[PDB]
């Protein structure tokens, strides 16, 4: 059962890195691989959750 | 039976009915990098569970890294 279904199949290790500098006030990220703004989060856990009865949802990097 | 769809996560914080993590940067040191396949046992930062997960299922998921420029 993989968890990726479509995002980016021609890379053998999707890994995201980002520098804190650039984040701004907060960044939302995918941790659900549905969205369709991955690494982003849009959202796409939510109908994951029910279609599935599981329980993902996002990280959140933001400022204090 | 393809009406029963698969979890994503299998085992982690099942009494949390749906799994999310804040951080302050101020917070976060020179790096942080966090688990996006839900088989760390460090969770949610990854502890390199992704790699047997890609092996076994043939998937190509890896962590999210926050860090200093
Ligand atoms: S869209 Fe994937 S965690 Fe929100
Ligand atoms: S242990 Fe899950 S992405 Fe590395």
């Amino acid at each position: 059962a993989m968890i990726n279904l479509h995002i980016q199949k021609d890379n053998p290790k999707i890994v995201h890195a980002f520098d804190m500098e650039d984040l701004g006030d907060k960044a939302v990220y995918c941790r659900c691989w549905r969205s369709k703004k991955f690494p982003f989060c849009d959202g796409a856990h939510t109908k994951h959750n029910e279609e599935t009865g599981d329980n993902v949802g996002p990280l959140i990097i933001k400022k204090k």
